């Protein structure tokens, strides 16, 4: 499950890119997750009623939210496998008051990975998009770990 030396250099070359406007690829990301998978909007109290694509980028919450999601996941990618610190508030949060199933993770994760196919093919390639699928594999499983903890299951 770990990755190699290649593949993390594989992953924080592309993370460069998303270092240049974090809360703007955030806020493609939520918006590529909610419209291939609207019932993961069902979990946001905040995005719940946004309908459409122009009324998701008019949010400027959804944007925001957008940058701490990727904040967060910059700080556990960049550590390399060695993020368990980071972890355990992450986990900690979706599996109590907001119980996030595994399956979401796995969406968001497509939706990371099809946003960076679209905004930087020359930076994500096949081994790229190889790499981020396993870091992003790697993070799930982690949480999943930590939801067993945390008495989540359902
Ligand atoms: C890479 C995946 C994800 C990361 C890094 C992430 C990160 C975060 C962070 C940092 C917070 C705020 C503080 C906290 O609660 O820990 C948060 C809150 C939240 N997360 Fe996530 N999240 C991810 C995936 C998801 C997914 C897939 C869903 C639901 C489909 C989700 C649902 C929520 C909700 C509903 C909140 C509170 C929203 C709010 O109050 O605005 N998260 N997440």
């Amino acid at each position: 499950m770990g990755l190699s030396d290649g593949e993390w250099q594989l992953v924080l070359n592309v993370w460069g890119k998303v270092e240049a406007d974090v809360a703007g690829h955030g806020q493609e990301v939520l918006i590529r997750l909610f419209t291939g998978h609207p019932e993961t909007l069902e979990k946001f109290d905040k995005f719940k009623h946004l309908k459409t694509e122009d009324e998701m980028k008019a949010s400027e919450d959804l944007k925001k939210h957008g940058n701490t999601v990727l904040t967060a996941l910059g700080g556990i990618l960049k550590k390399k496998g060695h993020h368990e610190a980071e972890l355990k508030p992450l986990a900690q949060s979706h599996a109590t008051k907001h119980k996030i199933p595994i399956k979401y993770l796995e969406f968001i994760s497509d939706a990371i990975i099809h946003v960076l196919q679209s905004k930087h093919p020359g930076d994500f390639g096949a081994d790229a998009q190889g790499a981020m699928n396993k870091a992003l594999e790697l993070f799930r499983n982690d949480i999943a770990a930590k939801y067993k903890e945390l008495g989540f299951q359902g």
